[PDB]
Formats: C-alpha cells, structure tokens, sequence
C-alpha cells in the first residue's frame, strides 16, 4: 500500500551491497508476461549492467534484461538470450517494455514507444512463480552472489509487471501516462525491502 | 470473408517451410496491376529477402519484389528486373506501392508515400491469371522449391492488389488510411492458407 | 487550347529520337524573359542532361538550361555560359525559375523558391523570336542533331514563359500555386508536337 | 534593494583584478544548498575558467563550479571534485542549476533544463556560513590570490542561491521564468561590491 | 527623401570603379554608434570583401566591417581590429547589427538576430563626423584608392545607422521589420550618389 508515484530509486555509488527486493503475491506459474520500466544511467559507454533480475531456485537468470557494452540490450529467459542491437547510444531517460508469450514463443521489445522486430525464444516453457525480483544487481544465485561489475549506478522507476501480453494500444497508453491496473507488480501498491545505500527521491523524467 | 484489419502475419524464425498462400478469383489476363503492402524486418544489413512472390506455370518469377543487399529494391516482371537504389537503410516499418502498365511499360514505385522516378519494363506483355501468390519465400518453381536464404523474418500485412494503375491521389489516400475497394486481393475479404510456423498478431505500425 | 494542368511528360528510356516541341506565337524580338519549370530525374550522379532547349538559325544554344555533372546548373544565353554550383544532390522533384534582362544584364535563378546570387551575362543583346523550343535533347542545329548522352530521362512539366522579368512576389505566388497569365508559353493553352516515345501522365509532385 | 532584473555583469577583458563580491546574510551552517546562474563565454575551446567561487578560511574551494578544457563541468565541494562530461561544445548562453544534500550525499546538475545523472559527493559534511562569494576568478585564499588563466571573459547573471534542495518542478519553473523567493542570494535584492573593470548592461538572453 | 523600402543595390561584376557613397548631415563627433545592414554574396569561400566602409581624413579605416577568408567577420575601429569567427559558411542573405560605445569600450555583434559575446576595443576614443561612407569597396584614402580584390559582388540593402547603442529589444524589433527612426542614416530618407555599374532592384530577402 506504499504509493511510489512520482518517485524513483537512486543508486549513487558502485557497490555490491545496495539493492531493492520486490514481492509478488501470485502462485500460479506464468505462461506469458510483460514488464515495463524507466531507467537512467551513464554507464553505457563504460561497461554493461543489469536492469531487472528475476531468479528462481532452479535457475538464477530466469527473466533478465541486461545491457552489453558495444552491443545493446540482452533479453534472457530460461537461460536463453536474444540481442537487440542499438548502434547509437544516447544520454537521456529510457522507457522499456518487454513481453513474452509461451504458446507462440514471440518476444516483443518497445524502446521509448517505438517497437522492435519480433523474435522467438523458449516455446512451450513455464516460468516459476516463487521467485526473487531484484533491482540493483544481477543475481547469480537465489538472492545472492552479487557482482560488482554488473551493478547499476543511476535511477530506476515506474516498474510494472503483468501476467499477459499487452497490445500496442495499451503500450502506447502506458508510455503516454494513462491509467492501468497491473496484476503482478504495482507501482501504486508496491511491497519492497531496501538493503544497503539506496535512496527514494522525486523522478527526473516527466 | 476473413477480415484481417489491424492484424499481420509474423514469421519469427528463418526456415524454408513457413509461408502463406493467397488466392484470387479472376481469370481474365492482366494488362496492368498495382500492389501495396506493409512490412517490417531487420535483415537489410545481413542478406536479401522476398516481399511478394507471384508465380505462374511458365515463369516462376512473374511479378516479384525483392531486396538486394547493399543495393536496394528489385522489381521483376516476366523475368526482367529493374533496380531502385537506396543508400541509407532505416530500421522502421515500410509501406511500398508498385504499379505497372502494359501499353506504356511504365513502372511506378512509392516508398512511404514519396514517389520514385518512372522507369520502363516489359512493354506489350500479358501477365497470366492462374497463379500462386506466396508471402514468406521466393518460389523458384510453382508453389514449392523454396530458398532458405531468401526467406523473410519479421512482420507483413496490408496486402492489397488492383488490376489497374492508380493515380497519385489514390495512393496518398491509401497511405493515410482512407477507404478503398480492391478487386483482386482484399485485406477485408481475404482467402488464405497458412503452412508452417506463421502467426497472426496485432500490427505494430499505426 | 489543350489544357495540360495536373499532367506531365514522361521520357522513360534513353534515346535520341524522343522529344517534344513547343510553339510560341510572338514575333517581336525579346529583350527580357523568364522561364519557370518543374522536373524530376535520377541522372544527377551519372551524367549531364538538358532541361530546356531554345534554338535559332544562327545559334543552336540561344537559351539553354543544362546540368553539368559534379558541378551543377549551367545557364547559357547567346552562346555564353554561367554556372550555379550545388554541392549536395537531392532526390526529389525540382522547380526552377530563371530570368534575364538585357538593358542591365542581371540573371536571376530560383531553386525551390529560394533565390541565388545575381550574376551578369550578355548585356545589350537581343534574342530572336523565330525559334524552336524543345524538351528532351539539347539541339545542335535548328531542331536536329540530337545527342544521346545529353538526353533527359524522367518527368517534366509546368513549363511557363514570360517576355518580362518577374518580381520576387510573383515567383513566390507561382511556387505556391496561385494564378498567373503567361504571354509566351502557357501550360493551359499549349500547342505542342510529340515525336518518339513520350507519354502524358498525371504529375507526381503536388 | 538593488534590483538587477534584466541586467548582467560583463567582463570584456582578461585580467586578474576585475571581480564582483556578493554578500549573504545568514550565519547558520549549511547542510544543503542549490545554486542557479546564467552565463555566456567563448573560452570553451581555449582554456578553463571559473563560473562560481565560494571560499572560507579553512578551504578556498568550498563550493566551486569550473570548466575544464576538453572535459567539461567540474563541481567541487569541500575540496573533492566530480566531473560532468560534455563532448559537444556550443556557442550560446547556458543556464546551470546545481544542488547538494548532506544526509544523502547526492549531487544534482541541470544544464538548460535537462537533468544529468545523480552522483555522490561529501556525505555527512557541513559548509561554513562566513564566506566570500566571488564571480570572476577562482579564489586561492580568502578573497585573494587570483589567477589570470582561470578568469572569465563574458557575461554572467541570474545568480540565485537557496539553502535547501529544489524539486524538478521548481527547477522547470525557474528555467521558464516564473516567480520564486530565494533565501540566500536574491537577484532582486542583491548586495554586492564591484572591483576593477566590470560593467552592468542589459542581458543578451531572453 | 528617396524612399528605398523593398529595394536593394546590386553589384553584378568584380571591378574597381563601381560604388555608392552615402551622406550624413550630423557634425557632432561620435561617442557611440550602431550600424545595421543586410547583404548577400557568394564570395565567402573564394576571398574576402568589404561590407561597410567609413573613412576620414586622418584614418582611412575608421569604422570598417570586413570578411576574412577562413576566419570570419572583422570589425575595425580607429585602426584596431577584432575577429568574430564563424566556422561554418552558409549560403543565404545575412543581417548584421554592430554596436560600439566609448565610455566602456564594449563592442556588440548580432548575426541573424542572435548575439555574440561582448568584446572590448578603443576605449576613450572619438570618431570624426566629416567622413565618407562607401558601399562597394574598402577605401584606402578619403574616397579613393580602391582595391579589386576587396570589392563586393552581390546585393546590399537596409543600411541604417544610429548615434547611440541599441538595447536588445530594439535589435529584435529591427530584425522582425518593425518601425524605427534612425538619426544618422535612414533607408527611407537616403541621400546617395552612385558611380559606375550599380543597379537598384527589388530585394530578394523577405
Ligand atoms: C555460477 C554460475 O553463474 C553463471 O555464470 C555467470 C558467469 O560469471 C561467473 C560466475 O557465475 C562464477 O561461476 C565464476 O565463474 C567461474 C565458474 O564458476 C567456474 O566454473 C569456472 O571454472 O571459472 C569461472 C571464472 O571465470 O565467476 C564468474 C566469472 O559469467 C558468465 C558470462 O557469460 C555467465 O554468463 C554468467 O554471468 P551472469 O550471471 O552475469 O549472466 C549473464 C550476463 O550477461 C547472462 O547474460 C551461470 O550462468 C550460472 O547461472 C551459474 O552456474
Ligand atoms: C536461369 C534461372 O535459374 C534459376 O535461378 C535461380 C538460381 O537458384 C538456384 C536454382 O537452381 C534453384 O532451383 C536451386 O536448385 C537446386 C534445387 O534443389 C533443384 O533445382 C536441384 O535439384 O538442385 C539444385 C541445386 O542448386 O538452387 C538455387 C541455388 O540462382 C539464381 C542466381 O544465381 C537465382 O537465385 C534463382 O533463384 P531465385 O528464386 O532466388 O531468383 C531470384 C530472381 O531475382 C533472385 O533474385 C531460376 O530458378 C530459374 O530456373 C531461371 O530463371
Ligand atoms: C553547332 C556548332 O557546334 C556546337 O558544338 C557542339 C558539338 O556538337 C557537335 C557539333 O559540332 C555537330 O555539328 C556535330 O559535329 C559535326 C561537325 O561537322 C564536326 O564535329 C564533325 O564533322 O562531326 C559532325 C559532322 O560534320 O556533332 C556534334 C556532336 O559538341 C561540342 C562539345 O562540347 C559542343 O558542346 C556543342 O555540343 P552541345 O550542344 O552539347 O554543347 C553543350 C553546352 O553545354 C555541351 O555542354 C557549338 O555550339 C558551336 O558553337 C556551334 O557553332
Ligand atoms: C591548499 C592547496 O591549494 C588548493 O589547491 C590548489 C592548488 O593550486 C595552487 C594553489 O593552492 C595556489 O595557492 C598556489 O599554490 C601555492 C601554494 O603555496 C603551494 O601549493 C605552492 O607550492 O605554492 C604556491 C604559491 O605559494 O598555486 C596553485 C597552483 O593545486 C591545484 C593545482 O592546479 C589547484 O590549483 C588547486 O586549486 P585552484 O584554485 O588553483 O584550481 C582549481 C582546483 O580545482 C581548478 O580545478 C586547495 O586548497 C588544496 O587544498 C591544496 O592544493
Ligand atoms: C597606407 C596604408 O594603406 C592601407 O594599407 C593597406 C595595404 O594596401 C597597400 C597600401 O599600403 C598602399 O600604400 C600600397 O602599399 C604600398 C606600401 O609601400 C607597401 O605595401 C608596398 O611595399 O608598397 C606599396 C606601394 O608603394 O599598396 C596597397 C596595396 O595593404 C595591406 C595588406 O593587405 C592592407 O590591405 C592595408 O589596409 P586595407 O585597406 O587593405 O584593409 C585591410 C583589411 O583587413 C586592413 O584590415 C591601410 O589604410 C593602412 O592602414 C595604411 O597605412
Ligand atoms: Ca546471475
Ligand atoms: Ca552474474
Ligand atoms: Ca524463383
Ligand atoms: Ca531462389
Ligand atoms: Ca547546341
Ligand atoms: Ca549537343
Ligand atoms: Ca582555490
Ligand atoms: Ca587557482
Ligand atoms: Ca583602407
Ligand atoms: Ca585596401
């Protein structure tokens, strides 16, 4: 019931102890999902980092969004990874939405409201329910074994997660800032635990 | 009567077994034609691919639209090919309209509503009626004999065909999204058969 | 009285036998003139071509507009030539308006409604009335001796001619598309003769 | 009482004598602060310079804003420095806002109304009250020991200072030109002393 | 009282005989001045030229505005010169406004309504009243000893002069074609003498 509207988490130092852990209530296994977030960092030209870590007991990298230096975005599900290449790197806040479906196997990536081509990953796969969701590091185990080089220095916010694939119209609505009701992770009724040096401050982006 | 408005075909893998075959009812030979379609792919900098294949018993490549690496668009009628060069490649959905007339031999190409210079090809020629129209591969014979390296990975839609040449005003109307009534292939009353791994999903372009 | 509004001449092949000859009624010698036209061609990066050819018995090149490869526009009157250099070549329809005055010698050139610096050429010279006006090839005699390398492939239209110099306001009016009444060549009351492979088709530019 | 709206200070020559010294009334030690100013100079591609100098008896560089050639902006507090790199240099007036908070240690930088990533500097530190605030040179003692190479030649104005951090909405209001009431330095109620060749003239920027 | 609104002087050839001399009525020495003018030439990439020449018996270069190849604008007063460097060269009409004041020595330069940094030159200096103002060449004596290499080929107009410095608001008004009343040189009440080949034609710029 902690409303984090018009607020963002700030990691101002490079460390291996600062992070935030989010909690989801569901227990039914996931067959399709959508994740949307807003982030701002200046490490693109210096090294790679992690934007969203979702780990289960069996697999550490179950749903992970990564930035790889000189290559671009890396979306990994169930241990298998696809690359979305960006040639030019910009300095400004970035809004990313991602969606994955099981029966079809299609993966959709939206960067700042503009879609990328559709790819394929892990057809006929089930994502576990009991899991740890971490912002700040890229978990090599179940909520532990963090890596300093894979940390994030900057601001993160507007983290929402659904349990079904969103249509383009709803993605445009989210980008513009209309109303919506996520059913996995809600930015207006969020449960979280903060460990280390993490701060909560007004968001820079509009 | 399968209305396909606001929907598109998705090919998410490189294969030689996935395609869609469309059907047309007419039997009178064709002396002039127009084809308009929308597509999105990320293979421009990697290899060439087919966008529209039209095959008859005598000729495999009767009306074919192709992309040639480092060169640009290739329009082939009756086995004779002409080239429309594009030096700059952009990553975004593309709308193409093409028209051919027999008495004059003029060929008209419109990319995103902006026309290209008119060229000449295959004057005094008749295009057969009984034919196979395939999206997904470039048929080297009648339906079949598919080329693995000439497949299309990505999204395709808004395929419309007329049996007469269109004036610039009508092409502008098509680009902006007004009403029209094609008489060979209609995206509101389409007959089609899908083979392989081809999906039907909401369109990404507006 | 053949109204040629919303229409254009198309030369789709490179040849030395296709041209269009226009007729003018006046007989009083010329001491100042203005010529306005629209054209579209993709030969800028390959070779040169002639846009407007005007020839008399004494001089084959009385008023000629040319494009010289890697240099730019070339305006020649009475056999003497001046150059307007453009470093960047664009692919789109081009509207050019030129004007010359005798008592002063100033030559004005307008490309896409934006003027170029004023230059001097052939002061105190009279241009003959009995002449042949040709689009398609540059003339080396009185309506003959065409050169293949100097031909035009593409579209031409909106050819108008006045026997006096126009003010900038009227040039802007012409470019935008207002009304005017030329007194030498009128695109609404044109007399013409077509020889070879020349087609009359709806224009591409607005 | 000396309202300085629509006015600016001009240093037109490079010297080590010209400067302006401003006065602040408060005596309570500072735990957070914000500084906003507008400046215009053409020395970016030649050498460095100081935009805002704030010195105390213990340290000469307590709050100093600097420009370093080929690097960019340098914000130094308590003797510790952090860099904000700009690769592209432009010729136009620049508006800069900076903010520092002690409990968090976060430093915020805004250039032309667009925020930079948040960084960390000097957590748990107190800034003295009795201080000398100088525009024109970068002090190396308490109001003395100026350096010619570090002087500023150009225009400076719209200097305002608060003793608390500002929200992004208030920063946008300041940039647009709305009303506000600073409580340390007020451009409408300034106390100042001008020494050397410094002039007061209408501001160039809107 | 020869109103010259919507008219401009044209020099279409390079020579050392064509020029226009303007007359001013005042006899009180000058302590501050402002000069505004519009010009169009294509010689920037070829050589230098003079835009405004102001000469007296003692000094030939009293108020001279010049263009130096590969460097940019050169403003010279009383024989001492300062440079305003432009790295990029454009092809379009240019509007320049320059201002000088004696008590402070500040020199102000406005190109196309955008200010440049303020610089210092000739503090405590008086400009003579009895003088020759020439457009067309850069006088090396009292209205004589012209130089061909330093001539201007192109168009000039909207020449106005004030005997006091102008605030930025009035400069913006001038750039937008508002009303004003100069008291040294008035483009609506000009006294001029034309010698050589100089023409009066409608202005190209709006
Ligand atoms: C434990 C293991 O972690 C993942 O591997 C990640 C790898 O990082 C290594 C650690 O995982 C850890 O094993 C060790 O590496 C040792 C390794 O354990 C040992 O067997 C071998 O002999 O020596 C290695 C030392 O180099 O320390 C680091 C190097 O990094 C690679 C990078 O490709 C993997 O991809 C994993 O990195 P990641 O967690 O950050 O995720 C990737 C980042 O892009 C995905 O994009 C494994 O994947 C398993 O989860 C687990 O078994
Ligand atoms: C004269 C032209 O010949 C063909 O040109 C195509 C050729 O592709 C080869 C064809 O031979 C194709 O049938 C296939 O043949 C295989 C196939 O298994 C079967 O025929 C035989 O048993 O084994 C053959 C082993 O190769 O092999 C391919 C490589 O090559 C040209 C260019 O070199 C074109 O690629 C043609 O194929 P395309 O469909 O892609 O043509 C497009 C036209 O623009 C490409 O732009 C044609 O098939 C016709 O026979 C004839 O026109
Ligand atoms: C008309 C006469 O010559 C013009 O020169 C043009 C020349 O074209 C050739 C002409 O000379 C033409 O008579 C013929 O040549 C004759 C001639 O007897 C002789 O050359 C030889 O015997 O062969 C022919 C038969 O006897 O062939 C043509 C090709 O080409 C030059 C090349 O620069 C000129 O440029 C003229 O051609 P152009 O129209 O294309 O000029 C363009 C202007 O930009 C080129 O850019 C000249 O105009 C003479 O002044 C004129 O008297
Ligand atoms: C306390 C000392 O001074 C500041 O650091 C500046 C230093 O530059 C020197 C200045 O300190 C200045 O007084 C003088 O130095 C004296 C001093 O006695 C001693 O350092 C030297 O041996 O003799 C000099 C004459 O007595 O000369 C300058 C060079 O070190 C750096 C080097 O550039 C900077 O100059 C420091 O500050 P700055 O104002 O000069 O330049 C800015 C600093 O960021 C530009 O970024 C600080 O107080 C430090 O505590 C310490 O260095
Ligand atoms: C007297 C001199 O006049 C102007 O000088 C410009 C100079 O032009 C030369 C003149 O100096 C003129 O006397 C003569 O030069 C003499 C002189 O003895 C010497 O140059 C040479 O050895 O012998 C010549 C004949 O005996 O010839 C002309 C060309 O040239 C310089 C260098 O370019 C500048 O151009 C001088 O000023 P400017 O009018 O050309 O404008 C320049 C544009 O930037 C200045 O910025 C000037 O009025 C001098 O002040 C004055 O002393
Ligand atoms: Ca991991
Ligand atoms: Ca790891
Ligand atoms: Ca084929
Ligand atoms: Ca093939
Ligand atoms: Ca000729
Ligand atoms: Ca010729
Ligand atoms: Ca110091
Ligand atoms: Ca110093
Ligand atoms: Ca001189
Ligand atoms: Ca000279």
């Amino acid at each position: 019931q902690t409303d984090m509207s018009r607020k963002a988490f700030v990691f101002p130092k490079e460390s291996d102890t600062s992070y935030v852990s989010l909690k989801a209530p569901l227990t039914k296994p996931l067959k399709a999902f959508t994740v949307c977030l807003h982030f701002y960092t200046e490490l693109s030209s210096t090294r790679g980092y992690s934007i969203f870590s979702y780990a289960t007991k069996r697999q550490d990298n179950e749903i992970l969004i990564f930035w790889s230096k000189d290559i671009g975005y890396s979306f990994t599900v169930g241990g298998s990874e696809i690359l979305f290449e960006v040639p030019e790197v910009t300095v400004a806040p970035v809004h990313i939405c991602t969606s994955w479906e099981s029966a079809s196997g299609i993966v959709e990536f939206w960067v700042d409201g503009k879609p990328r081509v559709r790819k394929s990953l892990k057809k006929g796969y089930t994502v576990g329910a009991e899991a740890s969701i971490i912002l700040g590091q890229e978990q090599d185990s179940f909520g532990g074994n963090f890596e300093g080089s894979q940390s994030l220095v900057g601001d993160i916010g507007n983290v929402n997660m659904w349990d079904f694939v969103l249509s383009p119209d709803e993605i445009n609505t989210i980008y513009l800032g209309g109303p919506f009701s996520p059913n996995v992770l809600n930015w207006r009724a969020l449960k979280y635990e903060v460990q280390g040096e993490v701060f909560t401050k007004p968001q820079l982006w509009p």
